[PDB]
């Protein structure tokens, strides 16, 4: 059983992870994590039926590194991510209907225009903007919060606390070392939000609830379920759309050709989660001893899973480096697969069609015009600066 002391969360790791996804997947299905006693997963093979295979592989001991048998959890656990079946079973359900496409399809109209009238305002002010500020994370913010139906004070907390949430899953670090002076500021206030006597419309929040008036959930998951929204919703989609657009902005090629075809818009999103994996790692812990890859994880072991190296494993992908919008991307990991695989998937697909309907409308060309800051994470690639200058037709 190959054994090496990589460490994927140190700083250089995080920076430029590529050189490890590539020595990961080269040496062996399985590599033994010296520095974590964990068992690491690089190919899409194995990742792919990791992922699935939630009877040997866990998710209640925790999906970070720390262990929920021995370990106190930061915050009460989620009761979707970090719960298998038969208790993850019916937070699922409600989730996987109020996010399902038929669900979504009464805010399609409102998300395009929302999107071209942030479009429209911005290039009226300006053709230099950030790609990060200005784009990927003023959209989600509009309109992901308005359909949880939450209230506008505060939703400043929502990418701080999501930031937090994805450091937890990693080792100790001044990441994962963020607060504690503000963490429970921000839980206190993420939690308020969750109540039936916070939430308006009858947005996802209000559906929730009304799941559990039905009996389909109790009304002591309710709020847990919403809260799974507030830490999963909001700086997933940012991340994700700061990455699409950083793609576009360096591939004047793939930019050329969703111009070409508007259609493209709707699958480009998908092409950029594989490409670039937002979300790069997930832990499960073997509940006996698995026989993958070749090895035995023993029991009570945990495995690392490297969605990002699975993404771009040349077993399965042809030219995986590539950006490529002709790529038919389905089967990458980035989402997950099997039972815990992203109830929101949806949401993010349509928050990015939306973004890009609007932006392949009204510009040209796109180029990067500053240096780019990636935001340091243990778990969610991230982004703080994409300075961009865009041509207008
Ligand atoms: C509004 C957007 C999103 C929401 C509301 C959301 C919500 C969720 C929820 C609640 C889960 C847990 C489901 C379960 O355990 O059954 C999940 C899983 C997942 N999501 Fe998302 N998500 C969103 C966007 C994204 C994006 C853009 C990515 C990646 C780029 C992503 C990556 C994942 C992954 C990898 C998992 C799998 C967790 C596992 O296998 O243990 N999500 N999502
Ligand atoms: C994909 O990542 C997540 C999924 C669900 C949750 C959840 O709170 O349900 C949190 C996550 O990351 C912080």
């Amino acid at each position: 059983l190959p054994v090496s002391d990589a460490d994927p969360f140190a700083l250089d790791v995080l920076q430029d992870p590529l050189p490890f996804q590539a020595n990961l997947r080269d040496a062996g299905p399985v590599v033994y994590l010296r520095r974590y006693d964990v068992f690491a997963l690089g190919r899409y093979e194995q990742v792919h039926a990791a992922l699935t295979d939630w009877q040997s592989f866990q998710s209640a001991a925790g999906v970070g590194l720390s262990n929920f048998r021995y370990e106190t959890p930061w915050r009460p656990p989620s009761i979707l991510l970090e719960a298998d079946p038969p208790h993850h079973d019916a937070p699922r359900a409600v989730l996987s209907k109020i996010l399902g496409p038929r669900a979504l399809q009464k805010l399609r109209a409102a998300w395009i225009q929302d999107a071209e009238a942030l479009v429209d305002q911005l290039l009226a002010n300006t053709t230099e903007f950030d790609a990060v500020t200005d784009l990927a994370a003023a959209f989600p913010l509009r309109v992901f919060p308005d359909a949880v139906g939450i209230p506008d004070a505060g939703r400043e907390n929502l990418l701080p606390y999501g930031d937090h949430a994805f450091n937890a899953f990693g080792p100790a670090n001044g990441l994962v070392e963020k607060g504690a002076p503000r963490v429970a500021e921000l839980s206190g206030w993420v939690n308020a939000q969750c109540a039936r006597d916070a939430l308006t419309g009858d947005g996802f929040g209000a559906q929730i609830w009304a799941a559990a008036d039905r009996g389909d959930i109790t009304y002591e998951q309710a709020p847990l379920v919403v809260r799974s929204l507030l830490t999963a919703g909001v700086d997933t989609t940012v991340n994700g759309l700061a990455a699409v657009l950083y793609a576009f902005a360096t591939h004047p090629d793939q930019w050329a050709r969703l111009r070409e075809n508007r259609t493209l818009a709707r699958t480009a999103f998908d092409e950029a989660v594989r490409w670039e994996s937002p979300v790069q790692t997930f832990f499960r812990t073997a509940t006996r001893d698995t026989e993958i890859g070749g090895a035995t994880i023993p029991d009570g072991k945990k495995i690392l899973m490297f969605l990002g190296a699975a993404n771009r494993d040349p077993r399965r992908w042809e030219n995986p480096e590539v950006f490529d919008l002709g790529r038919n991307p389905s089967g990458h990991v980035g989402y997950g697969m099997g039972i815990h695989q992203c109830v929101g998937q949806h949401v993010a697909r349509l928050e990015s069609e939306a973004l890009l309907t609007a932006l392949a409308s009204r510009v040209h060309s796109l180029e990067i015009a500053g240096p780019v800051h990636r935001h340091l994470n243990n778990t969610l690639r991230s982004w703080e600066s994409v300075p961009v200058k865009v041509r207008l037709p």
